[PDB]
């Protein structure tokens, strides 16, 4: 088999569509997601044209090996898609209608800068390589691009599944390549982060600040060091659900900043004890009373600055 | 091969049945379960009809490639099912009886709102796409729907395995689609959660309340902060076996609430110490004595409110 | 190909044997184990009978596709076995000798009630479904059931590999099914549990009891709360390599009970401090002296009761 | 099919090229990385030469089975590459242009000596074994060696992808072997290690040094022992993202050294208490004041020595 | 195809060789290792004899399907090897030279008794089953047994790769089997265990011994209990990289022994406090001074005894 011959000099247009059946395993660390979908393909092959009166059939069903089929591939997949041909139908004018159901593990970078209040645009790149006989170009039929209503991605809200209608045509290894960008827009369900991570982390930090209403150095050391220990258990838990980033994240910035608050609280507790031992308690009292206001105020202002820089 | 021709204009009815052989790996985090079952299919193909007197056989056995077989698929599967044809039998009137044994990893959402006292309805969606020649519709043969008595799902009680007899007929990519819903009802075995998670978590909380029978600030700080540390090691264990939900769960609500009790206990311990340093112990004594009753009472009432809202 | 015809009306007997080559990956959490073995099959097919003088051969070697072979399946496997046919030999009287080497992941429930002093009976269920032409029944040739001497299952002692000679014949979807039970008896090597889990867990508990020889409330709080923290680090470890059981395990019972001992020790430490603050030390001293005997005695008796209930 | 015959006695030159499409899963522990790329092959087969005037075609497209293709393998792969032939083009002189898209898991040792400020040279070894008819030699077509601009390896900067143009020709199992070395140079994005590991680890260490401004033995013991506990919860995190190295790593050296600082701090805290109990506080004061300068100074100088030895 | 006929009654000798290309993933817990190697086979098949003068050719090249090839298998593999035939060369006398490149996951038990100063003998068992026509026996061609110089097994030193030249011939399921033992001798690179596990574990133990230079019960309780807590984080980290054994390991013995030292240190700290409260400090002082010598001395002697028993 060889590609359909051009009537003039035009490229062969292969109309595409992806219909999502299942979306699962969005792996934040691996920056992958698994997909199960329908891939629809359509092109004109005049050599397959027939007369409906003479043949007695209005449509002709072929096996993939019997006819020419464009070699359509995905760019950003781990391995080639697991595909099963559902139907191949040829109309009298030779219009081929191809339908396959496939499953694939897709590589798609994630921007964690605004985590856990982030939105992502997952990509599925469709590609076709031109042949020596003729150039093959891809097109999107938007009416054949969609998703099942039941498509759910645990911990995410699915906004839209669309395609950038204009393909990216370029040369690769002395042959033209036609690339389509299918985009799955998702937004993170941040709800659970508030009672499970944000508030417990704030509670232990506020507990360390009770040392500003205590003159007992031994109890203060216990308060600040134990909550810092209680905080270490929380930081590690964050940096095992996310991959190693070259940039600063919203949550990473807050987590780092909270260490400074523990560090300055230890300095305050040390300074307070040192002055009282040095028979300067009136002074230690001024630093401790100022700390009661300074620590929550600086914490609030630093968080407003951070939220502003990130959002 | 082509589909059986209609006598009038009627759709081809494909009778289905699923008999569960094995149920395993209910993954709460992934919201998947693995299944090993028999899939039975039945339809009339008049082109395969025969005379029993002339043929000398009452039933004819065919290989899948020899005859037309409907392309039946599962909607909510990770990859296409691993299937092995067991038998194909044709009766004299042309009624085909197809039997295959398959294994599949099924995507089925779980509602954790009442965890660990939750019940679930797992779904297995059977689907068939109509062909150009004729429309294919699915039906349930209730006599061929069941499960092996030995079918066990570790940590769960299997209630029933039934099918919604009326299919969901709809258009998908300019063709008719007939969908059946097979439902596996299960209820969680909550027993082990009581001695392993609930009671140990309550023990450490009650230990923090012993600070209400102590005037020693340094020992009180040690009691409340250390048990809060012990509590942290328990929340992490629970959350890592469940996915991220946009709603509040029963266990998550209790776990969050217990933090407030640790936080208020620290305030009480701080207030008590502050008043005694300020030479107001009669007052500190009133707050501490009230706390002895308030903390268990508010804990009991808040749990009654939570149990009411969730059940 | 069709099944061998019956001389009278008798069912076709398929003699079976399983010879274990490798046993690996006994997964306690998943309740699975992997197996690599030989599966031998034997049956009489008179249509394959030949004269040795005329044919010039004493044995005939066939390809699986050339002759009729019974569809033998395993009941309790995750997916269908990975099998490779080794040999098919036909004797002059039509006796077929089939041999395949296979590998499979087997689902077999484990009873953890006596863990880590437990024994298990792993099962491999062989099954055959009858055909319309005739009924197929399975048989065990005990001389063809065995295991390689080098077969090792890490952390377990392999006792025996036998088969329940009488098959379980039953009707399933209007056809006879013949099921054989192959049993692999194993006993857990409990040795390492003594120095690695049991004794370290007992050491920290006995360390908490040193608080009964101390009047220092602050040191006592540190002793009991820190060892309870040390006990938490050991419980989590056990409840990860074990599934969520609807019943109570031997180790689970001991682990739960040890919490009560920590809880009562905290009450004692609190009661002791409260009485001394109330200028009643003679009384606190009586409770503390009684606790020195009561705690180890109640611990010993409760363990004797538990060992009796479980063994 | 047989290899192309030599015109004189020359070896057959197979021109190669690798174009990277995807780079993912650089597993530090396993010392592997996954690759998805184009493999281009080119050689002259005179038996396939044709006249463009007579044939009416300027290029001829063949199926892999129709013509002779060199058996090209990768040396350092876990299993054989998953390959799909994209195109086979023959020019009139018989120059074959072969193109396949493949995916493979590559074994490439990593040098962690300078971690997390390390750079690596990943290798992909191409190999061909000579046949009895003639010797096959590999060559690099630099114009067909490259990478997609979007090629990203999470946590790494991709510097270059080049090939050592001269093959390593050698005898292996009584036949000639021609080996090419494709090199992917990468440098680690160390940025995130500073706020997530380096600074938190330094904060807890500096917190232990506050004991040099305290005379309270009980608070000092709490400061140094608790931060050492906090440090233990950091060493474990690093040594589980790397394999077992026979040499010393930069990070491993720092982590080990920090233990000595905790150990000497405990000695100082013990010596200080011992002298004060022995009524020698003037002396304990001299050691404590010296420690305030000695500990940060020795820490800085030891880190300068380490940085010098490693970089 | 059928096996080569015997000239007299002798068994067919199949000469074997394994050449290691890659060694990776030595999994201590699973007791497996992955291998990528060349498997060479050689046997005489007189039916393939030819005259070099008449045929012109000195060697004949065949496709695997064209000639008879012995069914060679590996005993201790998880699944059947992934094999690709490289070459099949037939010499004038009928001597066949077969070469394949394979990859396999090998099951090989590991003796952890001397861990981390252990050496292992990994096994690769080659096997052939005799046929009805004649008996097949295996032999080792030592000239075809080896390994690539670049073969590296991370964390191990590769000593030798040899074969036990004499096969183990035995009857299995009424046929002869010929088994060869290929041995890969390796020794563990223990270096990193010293700064990463051994010394940090010793540091925390020595820190607990500072309690013998302190009269402060509350600081002593903090010293011994906190380092015991710091020790638990080091036993779990070790016993998760190794499987459960029925015997005792070197590292396991040391780890167990260190618990006794923590336990006796708590007794000493308790006895010291008890005597001082009982107005017997002269006696408490004698026990504490003796402990300063006894604890390091008994630790050294117990380690000498352990090293002697294990090495
Ligand atoms: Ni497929
Ligand atoms: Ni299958
Ligand atoms: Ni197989
Ligand atoms: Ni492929
Ligand atoms: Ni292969």
């Amino acid at each position: 088999v060889s590609p359909p011959p051009p009537i003039a000099d035009e490229p062969l247009t292969v109309n595409t569509g992806i219909y999502l059946i299942e979306c699962y395993s969005l792996d934040d660390k691996a920056e992958t997601f698994k997909v199960n979908a329908f891939l629809s393909l359509s092109w004109k092959d005049r050599r397959l044209a027939f007369d409906p009166v003479r043949s007695g059939v209005r449509v002709k069903t072929y096996e993939p090996e019997a006819i020419w089929i464009p070699e359509i591939r995905f760019v950003n997949v781990e391995n080639a898609r697991d595909a099963d041909v559902v139907d191949i139908s040829v109309s009298p004018d030779g219009t081929v209608q191809y339908l396959e159901r496939f499953s694939a593990r897709v590589l798609s970078p994630l921007d964690f800068r605004r985590y856990p209040f982030d939105s992502q645009t997952l990509h599925i790149y469709l590609i076709v390589r031109s042949v020596d006989t003729r150039n093959i170009v891809l097109a999107v039929d938007l009416e054949k691009v969609g998703k099942n209503d039941d498509v759910f991605l645990t911990g995410w809200d699915i906004e839209s599944f669309t395609a950038v209608v204009k393909p990216a045509n370029f040369a690769l290894e002395d042959r033209l390549e036609s690339k389509l960008d299918y985009q799955l827009r998702i937004s993170r369900q941040y709800f659970s982060y508030i009672p499970n991570i944000i508030l417990p982390m704030l509670f232990i930090l506020f507990i360390s600040w009770t040392a500003f209403w205590s003159t007992s150095y031994e109890a203060n050391v216990t308060l600040v060091v134990s909550t810092l220990i209680a905080h270490i258990a929380f930081n590690i838990l964050v940096e095992t659900n996310l991959p190693k980033t070259p940039y600063m994240t919203y949550t990473g910035a807050i987590i780092f900043m909270i260490y400074l608050f523990y560090f300055v609280a230890v300095i305050e507790v040390t300074v307070q004890h040192y002055l009282k031992v040095e028979s300067q308690p009136a002074r230690a009292a001024s630093i401790t009373r100022a700390s009661r206001i300074a620590f929550p105020v600086v914490f609030l202002l630093a968080n407003i600055i951070l939220a502003f820089l990130f959002f």
